[PDB]
Formats: C-alpha cells, sequence, structure tokens
C-alpha cells in the first residue's frame, strides 16, 4: 500500500518519479505526490517525446511559441523549462524540508552535446539558470566529457545527476571528479552544504542485453549484482579518509540513483528492481507504472547490502563466460545516447 513510501524513506532510499508532463504538475498530481511519499522527479529526451506527443495541455503552448521566430530546440526548451520549473516549485517544500537533501527534478542537456566538455558546462550552465530554481539537477551524460563537465559544474556550485551510468569504473572516476569540484570550492572559501549529486547507474538495461546467452543461474541477475558492487564501492569510496576530510567541512556525498527500474523481461516480477535495490542513502527514479506496481505489491526491506558475496561470484563468472563489464557499459552507454538522440530529434520533427 501507498505507506510502501514511507518505509523505504526509513531505510534511507528516496523514491522518484522518472516521468514528467504539464498535466502531472497542472492537474495536481505531483503536489499529491509530494506530499505521499515521491521525493523527486527526473526527465530525458524520450520521456519529453512521449509527453509532447500524448498530453493534450501541450497543443496551445505549440500554437503560441510557432508564432514566435524560435527554432525547434527553443521551442522545446521554452516548454521543458516550464515543466521543469514548475515541478521544482511543486517539490520545494519537500526540498527545503530537509535542508536541500531531496525533492529534485532532473533536466537533461541535449544529447549532441555528450562528448563536447566545454558545450555541456555552457547549456548546463545557462539550463540551470533559466529554471532558476535551487532544486533543479541538470541531467548530463556520464561520458568522458561529462565527467570533465561534473568537475566544472560543481565548481560552479551548480547540482549535477550524472546519467547513463552502466560501469563501476566510469562511477568512481565520477566520484573523484566531484571530490575534486568540491575541494576547488572548498579552498575558494565558497559554501558547498547545498551542492548535490547524484549518479544514475541504470539497471535493467545490462539484463535486457545479457539474459538471452547467460546460462540460466545468471539470467536476471547480473544488473542486481553491478548494482550491489557498485554500492560497496560507493560505501569505501566516500568513508575514506580524503572524503571524510571534505564531508567534515560540509561536502554532500554523491549517491546512487538507480534508473532503468522499469522491469523490461516479463520473466521477472515487476517489482525486481525497486525490490531489490534498497539501502541507505540512495535514490530510485521509477516509471509510473513501477511505482504503481510496487505501491501495490513492492517489498520494503534494505535488500541492497544483502548476499554481496554472492554478487561478488555472479559477477567472477560473468568473466569466466567472456563477458567484459565495462566493454558492456560502454556500448550500453552509446546505445542509450543514441536512443535519446533519436526521442530528440522525434520531438523536434513537429515543432519546426
Amino acid at each position: 500500500g501507498m505507506t510502501i513510501l514511507s518505509d523505504v524513506k526509513a531505510l534511507g532510499q528516496q523514491i522518484w518519479l522518472d516521468n514528467l508532463s504539464r498535466s502531472l504538475v497542472q492537474s495536481g498530481e505531483l503536489a499529491q505526490m509530494l506530499k505521499q511519499g515521491v521525493c523527486g522527479v527526473t526527465s530525458n529526451p524520450a520521456i519529453f517525446q512521449k509527453a509532447f506527443a500524448g498530453d493534450a495541455l501541450y497543443a496551445d503552448e505549440v500554437a503560441a511559441l510557432k508564432r514566435q521566430n524560435l527554432s525547434p530546440k527553443q521551442r522545446y526548451e521554452t516548454m521543458a523549462v516550464a515543466d521543469v520549473r514548475a515541478a521544482c516549485d511543486v517539490c520545494l517544500a519537500e526540498h527545503e524540508s530537509t535542508g536541500g537533501k531531496t525533492g529534485f527534478v532532473s533536466l537533461e542537456v541535449s544529447p549532441e552535446l555528450a562528448k563536447d566538455a566545454q558545450g555541456t558546462v555552457e547549456e548546463a550552465r545557462r539550463l540551470h539558470a533559466a529554471i532558476a530554481r535551487k532544486n533543479a539537477m541538470i541531467k548530463v551524460p556520464a561520458t568522458d566529457a561529462g565527467i570533465d563537465a561534473l568537475e566544472t559544474l560543481v565548481s560552479d556550485g551548480i547540482s549535477v545527476n550524472l546519467t547513463l551510468l552502466f560501469s563501476r569504473a566510469q562511477t568512481l572516476k565520477a566520484y573523484a571528479a566531484y571530490a575534486r569540484g568540491i575541494a576547488k570550492r572548498l579552498a575558494a572559501g565558497q559554501s558547498v552544504a547545498h551542492i548535490q549529486v547524484v549518479a544514475s547507474f541504470f539497471i535493467s538495461r545490462v539484463d535486457s542485453a545479457l539474459d538471452a546467452t547467460l546460462p540460466d543461474r545468471l539470467k536476471g541477475k547480473t544488473a542486481i549484482a553491478l548494482a550491489k558492487a557498485a554500492y560497496q564501492d560507493w560505501e569505501q569510496y566516500f568513508t575514506a579518509p580524503e572524503f571524510a576530510a571534505l564531508e567534515a567541512q560540509g561536502a554532500n556525498r554523491v549517491q546512487l540513483l538507480w534508473a532503468s527500474t522499469g522491469v523490461k523481461n516479463p520473466a521477472y516480477p515487476d517489482t525486481l528492481y525497486v525490490d531489490s535495490l534498497i539501502g541507505v542513502h540512495t535514490v530510485n527514479t521509477v516509471p509510473d507504472a513501477t511505482l504503481k506496481a510496487f505501491i501495490d505489491h513492492g517489498t520494503a526491506k534494505a535488500t541492497l547490502t544483502e548476499s554481496a558475496d554472492e554478487a561478488r561470484a555472479r559477477l567472477a563468472e560473468i568473466a569466466a563466460l567472456g563477458i567484459d563489464v565495462e566493454t558492456l557499459a560502454a556500448r550500453l552507454q552509446e546505445d542509450g545516447l543514441k536512443q535519446f538522440e533519436e526521442a530528440f530529434e522525434k520531438l523536434l520533427a513537429p515543432l519546426v
């Protein structure tokens, strides 16, 4: 039942909604969610493509924007920034109730910038200013250029959702870039206590890529095992003396966020990823149908750290089979960028 959302918050995990639309906000639905255990919102270009195509409240906005001399991208941004700013206002009470530790809304930069660090910084700074809300995160793909940009954006005081992570190695690189940006602010006497970063580590895509060719005992297991191992890495990194020295001065830890947590194989229970990945100081962003399913028949238990030995043994067998999870992660990140760019191009065409 609905109280499962509060039970998960007591276990130290925030549940966010991986969807956004003009009607979700305007109808009052988002505000009602924020009073009843949803703690944040994520978007991406596919989410906006579907919202713009299906939500009747965009029609008049598009008609208005087509009367102006604006590029398709500008029309999209005017729409999306307005939705994000409105959602930020809905989430502000929650955000301020935790001292700025919850209640975030994420907006992603253009996919075509993913391998351009300077262009990413420029767009992220601009979108941060355009939204004009303390509880907005700019979503940036975790390519090498994105990790370069992360360091700069953190040093600028901007909260960031680093997305399309599938790799423990790339995640650790992100933590190091974050720490460098925080250290640069502390050295300059600037505040750090309101800078928040999430590392959005994608789940279902790993199982989708591997399961058809895995043995029986591994089908549907690899994504969860990787996530468990990533969380162990997180505990080690952020408790080390180097980070503790920053946290003592007000720095916030990055938090792992489980994304792509809708189940995509009907052979697995629809709450598998949410149920299996609950642990302290994490986030799980879920699509509507998965949120529904979790409220109806999910389970709130601290599962993320259970059976870490089995996760290690499974990852050793994945390697034994010749699956290089770092090679896989790069291909999945590439896949995901292509897919997001395809969605973005699909949403721009009706805005010409």
